[PDB]
Protein backbone atom coordinates (compact mmCIF):
# COMPACT_ATOMS: atom_id res chain seq x y z
CA UNK A 1 0.00 0.00 0.00
CA UNK A 2 2.81 2.63 -1.02
CA UNK A 3 0.10 4.98 -2.30
CA UNK A 4 -2.08 5.09 0.87
CA UNK A 5 1.54 5.13 3.07
CA UNK A 6 2.33 8.27 0.96
CA UNK A 7 -1.02 10.03 1.90
CA UNK A 8 -0.44 9.10 5.31
CA UNK A 9 3.00 10.94 5.37
CA UNK A 10 1.28 13.87 3.29
CA UNK A 11 -1.72 14.30 5.83
CA UNK A 12 1.13 14.72 8.77
CA UNK A 13 2.37 17.97 6.97
CA UNK A 14 -0.46 18.99 5.71
CA UNK A 15 -2.09 19.06 9.11
CA UNK A 16 0.75 21.43 10.47
CA UNK A 17 0.50 23.74 7.29
CA UNK A 18 -3.69 23.88 7.86
CA UNK A 19 -2.58 24.77 11.56
CA UNK A 20 -0.40 27.24 10.73
CA UNK A 21 -2.30 29.05 8.56
CA UNK A 22 -6.02 28.84 9.10
CA UNK A 23 -7.09 31.57 7.06
CA UNK A 24 -5.35 30.13 3.55
CA UNK A 25 -6.80 26.64 4.47
CA UNK A 26 -10.26 28.35 5.02
CA UNK A 27 -9.55 29.97 1.70
CA UNK A 28 -8.13 26.91 -0.27
CA UNK A 29 -10.99 24.49 0.92
CA UNK A 30 -14.50 26.55 2.11
CA UNK A 31 -15.78 26.60 -1.67
CA UNK A 32 -18.44 24.20 -1.22
CA UNK A 33 -21.80 24.47 -3.66
CA UNK A 34 -24.69 23.70 -0.95
CA UNK A 35 -26.91 22.61 -3.61
CA UNK A 36 -23.82 19.62 -4.16
CA UNK A 37 -23.42 19.59 -0.57
CA UNK A 38 -27.13 18.69 0.19
CA UNK A 39 -27.45 16.12 -2.29
CA UNK A 40 -24.56 14.10 -1.53
CA UNK A 41 -25.53 14.07 2.34
CA UNK A 42 -28.98 13.02 1.42
CA UNK A 43 -27.72 10.00 -0.63
CA UNK A 44 -29.78 7.61 -2.24
CA UNK A 45 -32.32 8.65 1.46
CA UNK A 46 -35.89 9.88 1.55
CA UNK A 47 -35.11 13.08 3.68
CA UNK A 48 -32.53 15.69 3.93
CA UNK A 49 -31.04 16.00 7.16
CA UNK A 50 -32.38 18.69 9.62
CA UNK A 51 -30.24 22.22 9.91
CA UNK A 52 -27.97 21.74 6.86
CA UNK A 53 -29.23 25.05 5.42
CA UNK A 54 -27.78 26.94 8.32
CA UNK A 55 -24.46 25.32 8.15
CA UNK A 56 -21.69 28.00 7.31
CA UNK A 57 -19.24 27.11 4.71
CA UNK A 58 -16.48 25.67 6.99
CA UNK A 59 -19.21 23.96 8.41
CA UNK A 60 -20.16 22.21 5.18
CA UNK A 61 -16.69 20.84 4.53
CA UNK A 62 -17.14 19.12 8.55
CA UNK A 63 -20.54 17.43 7.23
CA UNK A 64 -19.23 16.26 4.12
CA UNK A 65 -16.03 14.66 5.99
CA UNK A 66 -18.67 13.35 8.65
CA UNK A 67 -20.81 11.51 6.25
CA UNK A 68 -17.37 10.29 4.26
CA UNK A 69 -16.72 9.07 7.71
CA UNK A 70 -19.60 7.00 8.73
CA UNK A 71 -19.96 5.38 5.14
CA UNK A 72 -16.19 4.38 5.22
CA UNK A 73 -16.55 3.10 8.62
CA UNK A 74 -19.86 0.49 7.58
CA UNK A 75 -17.86 -0.59 4.35
CA UNK A 76 -14.82 -1.34 6.92
CA UNK A 77 -17.34 -2.81 9.32
CA UNK A 78 -18.28 -5.29 6.12
CA UNK A 79 -15.00 -5.75 4.39
CA UNK A 80 -14.72 -8.99 4.84
CA UNK A 81 -18.23 -9.78 4.36
CA UNK A 82 -18.68 -9.53 0.75
CA UNK A 83 -19.13 -12.81 -0.18
CA UNK A 84 -23.06 -12.35 0.86
CA UNK A 85 -25.13 -10.32 -2.11
CA UNK A 86 -26.43 -7.58 0.47
CA UNK A 87 -23.02 -7.09 2.12
CA UNK A 88 -21.60 -6.34 -1.44
CA UNK A 89 -24.36 -3.97 -1.90
CA UNK A 90 -24.00 -2.11 0.75
CA UNK A 91 -20.21 -1.87 0.44
CA UNK A 92 -20.29 -0.66 -2.73
CA UNK A 93 -23.07 1.80 -2.11
CA UNK A 94 -20.90 3.31 1.15
CA UNK A 95 -17.60 3.17 -1.25
CA UNK A 96 -19.22 5.16 -4.16
CA UNK A 97 -20.89 7.30 -1.04
CA UNK A 98 -17.04 8.15 0.26
CA UNK A 99 -15.95 8.64 -3.82
CA UNK A 100 -18.66 11.07 -4.52
CA UNK A 101 -17.78 13.08 -1.19
CA UNK A 102 -13.86 12.64 -2.07
CA UNK A 103 -14.64 14.14 -5.61
CA UNK A 104 -16.87 17.08 -4.43
CA UNK A 105 -14.07 18.27 -1.56
CA UNK A 106 -11.96 18.14 -4.49
CA UNK A 107 -13.64 20.54 -7.38
CA UNK A 108 -13.86 22.70 -4.05
CA UNK A 109 -10.17 23.30 -4.17
CA UNK A 110 -8.87 26.99 -4.81
CA UNK A 111 -5.39 26.39 -6.09
CA UNK A 112 -4.97 30.14 -6.44
CA UNK A 113 -5.46 31.34 -2.76
CA UNK A 114 -4.93 27.71 -1.21
CA UNK A 115 -1.30 27.06 -2.66
CA UNK A 116 0.92 24.90 -1.40
CA UNK A 117 -2.42 23.28 1.65
CA UNK A 118 -4.88 23.09 -1.68
CA UNK A 119 -1.92 21.35 -3.89
CA UNK A 120 -1.80 18.93 -0.86
CA UNK A 121 -5.16 18.53 -0.27
CA UNK A 122 -5.52 17.69 -3.93
CA UNK A 123 -2.91 15.27 -3.74
CA UNK A 124 -4.29 13.40 -1.04
CA UNK A 125 -7.51 13.28 -2.31
CA UNK A 126 -6.47 11.66 -5.35
CA UNK A 127 -4.83 9.13 -3.61
CA UNK A 128 -7.51 8.26 -1.91
CA UNK A 129 -10.02 8.40 -4.95
CA UNK A 130 -7.49 6.18 -6.86
CA UNK A 131 -7.45 3.83 -4.02
CA UNK A 132 -11.38 3.60 -4.02
CA UNK A 133 -11.79 2.46 -7.62
CA UNK A 134 -8.97 -0.29 -7.18
CA UNK A 135 -10.18 -3.87 -7.97
CA UNK A 136 -8.27 -4.94 -5.39
CA UNK A 137 -7.92 -2.57 -2.55
CA UNK A 138 -7.29 -3.81 0.63
CA UNK A 139 -8.69 -3.43 4.07
CA UNK A 140 -5.38 -1.92 5.68
CA UNK A 141 -5.89 0.82 2.58
CA UNK A 142 -9.55 1.56 3.06
CA UNK A 143 -8.53 1.85 7.75
CA UNK A 144 -5.54 4.32 6.39
CA UNK A 145 -7.74 6.63 4.49
CA UNK A 146 -9.98 6.51 7.29
CA UNK A 147 -7.74 7.81 9.73
CA UNK A 148 -6.15 10.16 7.15
CA UNK A 149 -10.09 11.62 6.87
CA UNK A 150 -10.56 11.59 10.78
CA UNK A 151 -7.05 13.64 11.19
CA UNK A 152 -7.97 16.12 8.45
CA UNK A 153 -11.90 16.67 9.95
CA UNK A 154 -9.98 17.34 13.34
CA UNK A 155 -8.47 20.09 11.27
CA UNK A 156 -10.81 21.99 10.05
CA UNK A 157 -12.75 21.74 13.46
CA UNK A 158 -9.58 23.63 14.46
CA UNK A 159 -9.76 25.96 11.69
CA UNK A 160 -13.48 26.84 12.61
CA UNK A 161 -12.62 27.61 15.97
CA UNK A 162 -9.74 29.93 14.89
CA UNK A 163 -12.08 31.75 12.52
CA UNK A 164 -14.54 32.02 15.42
CA UNK A 165 -12.30 32.24 18.32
Amino acid sequence: GRNVDFAKEMTEFTKYQIRMQSGVAMLAQANALPQLVLQLLRGAEAYFQNQVETATPLEQIILLYDKAIECLERAIEIYDQVNELEKRKEFVENIDRVYDIISALKSFLDHEKGKEIAKNLDTIYTIILNTLVKVDKTKEELQKILEILKDLREAWEEVKKKVHH
